[PDB]
């Protein structure tokens, strides 16, 4: 979830979404 890191940086965690990668 390299891309998710962008938004995740704000204050979220990297989880396994329906597709594969997604911030919680």
């Amino acid at each position: 979830c390299a891309d998710a890191v962008y938004t995740c940086r704000a204050g979220q965690t990297c989880c396994r979404g329906l597709h594969g990668y997604g911030c919680c």
